């Protein structure tokens, strides 16, 4: 069952094996991958999340980010640990309590605190949409439709070098798969299919860092959303999706039916499909419960390229047709040396004070906050650009802006720029060497806003900034519950921390 829009979340340790290896993991609701936390468009959610860890090798603290929801308003309940807000401490439980006006789409939830979301406290989010306009496309769209794929480490995350190369030992779909190394026959997951009917399959990347090449054997597969944006139709038979990205695609039961393969191949760690690793079954109604017998092909003919999506409604581009065609027309400088990235040249490092606080403690420019260098201010009501320049060790990197989804006016491996009619979406892979991948957005959302690469490792190695949009008016947009004002004491003080 899905829950939400009010719900509590329970955060807990406890042991699984969901490749036939067992170990401890962080789990929201009991589960990997957590339950599903639905509602309708607009509504008001009110997830109180409940700390119960006691397990400190994946540290016992919390704080939860709800990936692509913009959080107008509600800065301070937006998630990432120390920009937002001080981690929730064991045995204490936090009301996140927000709206979702103006968006409808496939969202996710993590933890936002180091590393944690690897060690299993990932699930989906999703907004529905009561007028959606692809309705007609599709008969059915329910929790059963939701497709995750997913990185499953053997070692805890709190054991991976900083800055290191770290590989996962499972792919894993709907929270089952098979391990790479010592591959045992463990349960793969079915998605049940009913020949005929017409289905909207939600794909979420939960990833801490592979992208994965997914398709389903003898299927193709319309895509209708791109990251909570809706899309005109594009029909694909490949889609490559980086961490964080979600897609939703009409998959037509059409085939014979039968068994087929569901393919996700990570660009890291096991590669092809011995043994049933990589993969998951879709079932026809009807069909002999056995695995598939299907071939992927040598070479997919029609693979999502992201040039070629566009938005369902005229969302246009904002600013001028040209490089440096906005208000704030930005170039951030992305580099990587000795285990540590840097964006202009300054590493992230979190600071002791999240930066919400530091700026409605009365701190208000960004060369006041901390951390020094981390921190980028943004006008009010103007058009940014934000040039992502590929090159950094480690690539491709999925950059993500909280607050904000954009246009994504140059994509990877295509020098052309669009100023007519890309996609926008919340978290882009920035390409390979030359490439220029380029944002714009408009600063309509006053609050501290983390820019980051969404490969998990990169994060903690130091690949972000803050971007504090509308500084001045961050106080008198946001006003914060004393809950919120209770947590950095709380926190503080459990830890021994002096501020
Ligand atoms: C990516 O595009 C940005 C513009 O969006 C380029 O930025 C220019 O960089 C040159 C120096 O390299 C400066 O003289 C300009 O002031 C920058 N802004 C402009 C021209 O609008 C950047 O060089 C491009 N990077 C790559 C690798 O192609
Ligand atoms: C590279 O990206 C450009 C810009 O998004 C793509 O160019 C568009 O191509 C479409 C489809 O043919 C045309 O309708 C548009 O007018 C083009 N726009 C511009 C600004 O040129 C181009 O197709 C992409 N290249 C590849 C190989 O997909
Ligand atoms: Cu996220
Ligand atoms: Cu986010
Ligand atoms: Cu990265
Ligand atoms: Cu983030
Ligand atoms: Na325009």
């Amino acid at each position: 069952a899905q829950i939400g829009p009010v719900t509590d979340l329970h955060i807990t340790n406890a042991n699984i094996s969901p490749d036939g290896f067992s170990r401890p993991a962080v789990l929201a609701g009991g589960t990997f991958p957590g339950p599903t936390i639905a509602g309708n468009t607009g509504d008001n959610f009110q997830i109180t999340v409940f700390n119960d860890l006691t397990d400190p090798s994946m540290l016992t603290d919390t704080s939860i980010h709800w990936h692509g929801l913009f959080q107008k308003g509600t800065n301070w309940a937006d998630g990432p640990a120390f920009v937002t807000q001080c981690p929730i401490i064991t045995g204490q439980s936090f009301d996140y309590n927000f709206n979702v006006p103006g968006q409808a789409g496939t969202f996710w939830y993590h933890s936002h605190l180091s590393t944690q979301y690897c060690d299993g406290l990932r699930g989906p989010f999703v907004v529905y949409d009561p007028n959606d306009p692809n309705a007609s496309l599709y008969d059915v769209d329910d929790d059963t439709t939701i497709i995750t794929l997913a990185d499953w480490y053997h070692t805890l995350a709190q054991q991976e070098p900083i800055g290191a190369a770290i590989t996962a030992d499972a792919t894993l779909i709907n929270g089952l798969g098979r391990s790479f190394t010592n591959t045992t026959a463990s349960p793969l997951s079915v998605i049940t299919v009913q020949s005929g009917k017409r289905y909207r399959m939600r794909l979420v990347s939960i990833s801490c860092d592979p992208n994965y090449l997914f398709s389903i054997d003898g299927h193709d597969m319309t895509i209708i959303e791109v990251d909570g944006v809706n899309s005109q139709q594009l029909t694909v038979d490949q889609i490559q999706i980086f961490a964080a990205q979600r897609y939703s695609f009409v998959l037509n039961a059409n085939q014979p039916v039968g068994n087929y393969w569901i393919r996700a191949q990570p660009n890291s760690g096991g590669q092809g499909f011995d043994g049933g690793i990589n993969s998951a079954i879709l079932r026809y109604e009807g069909a002999t419960v056995e695995d598939p017998t299907t071939t992927a092909p040598t070479t997919f003919s029609n693979p999502l390229v992201e040039t070629d999506l566009h938005p369902l409604a005229d969302l246009g581009v904002p600013g001028q047709p040209f490089r440096g065609g906005a208000d704030d027309p930005l170039v951030l400088n992305l580099a990587f040396a000795n285990g540590r990235f840097s964006i202009d040249g300054v590493s992230f490092v979190p600071p002791t004070v999240p930066v919400l606080l530091q700026i409605l403690s009365g701190a208000q420019n960004a060369q006041d906050l901390l951390p020094a260098g981390s921190v980028i201010s943004l006008p009010s009501n103007s058009v940014i650009e934000v040039a992502l320049p590929a090159g950094a060790a480690g690539g491709p990197h999925p950059f993500h802006l909280h607050g904000h989804n954009f246009a994504v006016v140059q994509s990877a491996n295509n020098a052309t720029p669009n100023y007519v009619n890309p996609i926008w979406r919340d978290t882009v892979s920035i390409g390979g060497t030359g490439d220029n991948v380029t944002i714009r957005f408009t600063t309509n959302n006053p609050g501290p806003w983390f820019l980051h690469c969404h490969i998990d490792w990169h994060l903690e190695a130091g690949f972000a900034i803050v971007f504090a949009e509308d500084i001045p008016d961050t106080a008198s947009a946001n006003p914060v519950p004393q809950a919120w004002s209770d947590l950095c004491p709380a926190y503080d003080q459990a830890h021994n921390i002096s501020t």
